[PDB]
DNA sequence: CCATTTAATTAAATTTTTTTTTGTTTTACTTCTCCTAAAGGTTTTAACGTTTGGAATA
């Protein structure tokens, strides 16, 4: 009851809603974290594309593309192996090196969440994917910790307040 | 005181006829079955993702 609950998937007018309702799903905190990670890594991909003097392999949503093979291509970042070796990439701006090296399993679960889009109607098959507890509690919570570490260090790297989420 | 007869009538087997019944045949509607179509739900396949061993390394 508390807060603004008027935003419901019954967004028609009294009779027309009485006839049919908007397509909708169940939202829960864990899928919300999945979405946060998703949007933030979309932002990260956009910034890479912007400062890149080469293509951005992390920007292709095709099928045969697999985060596994791309990871195998690029590999763990030197000063932090949990990250990825984006330091060697080619930027039109001066290479910041390690600065652009996100974690590993975070990107894995990001890609698996992304490949959801093929059939959104099977929403639950990936609704929670990134932050799933499939112990695994430690694994996924520390993955969230690593992701938010990347988020904050990026934000500080460009003066962005951590509160802009 | 009355026996005579025949004249009219009936009765009856006989004939012939007409009908009536029986089996025969032909043909048409009549149900009985299927074929056909539609759609739906049930099953079959597939895909991804999960978790787990398999192999090698630090």
């Amino acid at each position: 009851e508390s807060g603004q609950s008027v935003d419901v998937c019954n967004e028609l007018e009294y009779p027309w809603k009485l006839i049919t309702a908007n397509n909708c799903i169940v939202s829960t905190d864990e899928s919300r974290q999945s979405q946060y990670i998703y949007r933030t890594f979309l932002l990260y991909n956009t910034v890479l594309t912007a400062i890149l003097k080469q293509n951005n392999p992390f920007d292709v949503i095709a099928e045969n593309t697999s985060i596994s093979i791309i990871v195998r291509n690029l590999g763990s970042c030197p000063n932090n192996k949990d990250r990825v070796k984006c330091c060697d990439l080619n930027y039109g701006g001066v290479p910041p090196g390690h600065v652009m090296c996100p974690p590993r399993e975070i990107t894995k679960k990001f890609f698996h969440y992304a490949k959801w889009v093929r059939n959104p109607n099977k929403y639950k098959r990936y609704s929670e994917l990134i932050a799933r507890q499939s112990h695994a509690r430690d694994v996924s919570q520390l993955h969230l910790l690593d992701w938010e570490n990347f988020m904050g260090e990026f934000s500080s790297y460009f003066g962005l307040h951590a509160h802009n989420v």
